[PDB]
DNA sequence: GACTGGTATTGGG
DNA sequence: CCCAATACCAGTC
């Protein structure tokens, strides 16, 4: 197999400077304003000038308008970035038709099929740089390796403005020599686990007992590691169908009156249906977030679908549920549903 | 902040 | 009860 993934480069910073040639040169800033309070909210996005720095993804506004307050701060435009998206998407497309979008800025490209090696993937690799900087002024960089995930590593190391090809010597490579915790699906919590067991390293999980690994990380995320350790690895590049859809929003004051409360639910059903679109659910759970961020959740799965009518009378119950069990005020509110009729 | 997927824990016909 | 249903834990972008 052979694949090429794409990942945009600073994705909604670099679209707010396509739309705004002016932010030329400077640092600039997407970020989440919760509206809670002036400022309130994290970054989403800080592209190259803003990182340098010491500005970056995750931190919250006020903290980095510290750090350095003299950059452009701006907010998300979700539905333009979406347009953007959904454009380069269908570029994409046009060299191949096995696509697996991760993300607004993510997607694989099966091109086992549209190329004989990794010679003719790379210049493939820098038609689709030229084809979506000449079409969206949007830089990229591109990873490429006989599957998946090292085509996504391989991203991860050429970025920005990259394109990388991990061969079939460097995956083995890797495999002995990257730390795991580089590994998509590997989180600091899954790391830290890992690291007491003695397994630092991809290779590491093939030294230890399958029962104690899985017993520790659970046994998709052993079998995960253990099929790319064995160079096994090799899911296809296809569009991931969803088990669950939902919508969790921010509330602008913290809350425990059902009626502070609804709005953002009833809103976040609303929109959860649209997504849903002709998906029928039977399972619903509304789901706090408490205001020290713990999460609970209470939920109920029928015999039959739930409409949208159902949901809204089954959410209530649900977070009075919630009221009733748990003395903390809300601060996000939400719903997940689940199940769907075949 | 806003999502979803996986799974240890749990309770009801 | 013990397995489908929970209500968490976790990673990503
Ligand atoms: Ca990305
Ligand atoms: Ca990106
Ligand atoms: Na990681």
């Amino acid at each position: 197999m052979i694949v090429l993934f794409v990942d945009f480069d600073y994705f909604y910073a670099q679209v707010e400077e396509v739309l705004n040639p002016s932010l030329k040169g400077k640092p600039v800033v997407v970020c989440v304003f919760s509206g809670r309070f002036e400022d309130s909210g994290a970054v989403a996005t800080a592209n190259y000038e803003a990182r340098k720095f010491g500005v970056k993804a995750g931190i919250p506004i006020v903290e980095a308008k510290k750090i350095l307050p003299n950059a452009v701060y701006l907010p998300m435009r979700k539905e333009v970035y979406q347009q953007v998206s959904s454009r380069i998407m269908n570029l994409l497309r046009e060299y191949s038709e096995k696509i697996e979008i991760a993300s607004i800025d993510e997607a694989y490209l099966d091109i086992s099929d549209k190329v004989r090696d990794y010679r003719e993937a790379y210049n493939l690799g820098l038609e689709i740089k030229n084809k979506i900087l000449e079409k969206e002024k949007i830089t990229v960089t591109v990873g490429i390796s006989k599957n998946k995930v090292f085509a996504k590593i391989a991203a991860d190391m050429a970025k920005p403005n990259g394109i990388k090809v991990i061969d079939d010597e460097e995956v083995k490579r890797l495999i002995r020599e990257l730390d795991i915790a580089d590994v998509p699906g590997i989180g600091n919590i899954t790391a830290e686990k890992l690291k007491k067991l003695g397994i630092n390293k991809l290779v590491d999980t093939l030294s230890i007992e399958f029962d104690k690994l899985k017993g520790m990380i659970g046994e998709a995320k052993a079998k995960y590691l253990i099929s790319l350790a064995r160079d096994e690895y090799n899911e296809p590049i296809r569009t991931r169908v969803r088990k669950s859809i939902g919508r969790i929003v921010t509330m602008k004051r913290n809350s425990r009156n059902l009626e502070e409360i609804k709005p953002y639910l009833f809103r976040a059903i609303e929109e959860s249906y649209y997504k849903l679109d002709k998906r029928i659910p039977k399972a619903i759970h509304v789901v706090a977030v408490t205001e020290d961020l713990d999460i609970v959740s209470r939920g109920r799965t029928f015999p039959h679908g739930i409409s949208k009518e159902t949901a809204y009378s089954e959410s209530v119950k649900l977070l009075q549920k919630i009221l009733e069990e748990d003395e903390r005020k809300i601060r996000r509110i939400g719903v997940r549903f689940s199940k769907f009729i075949e």
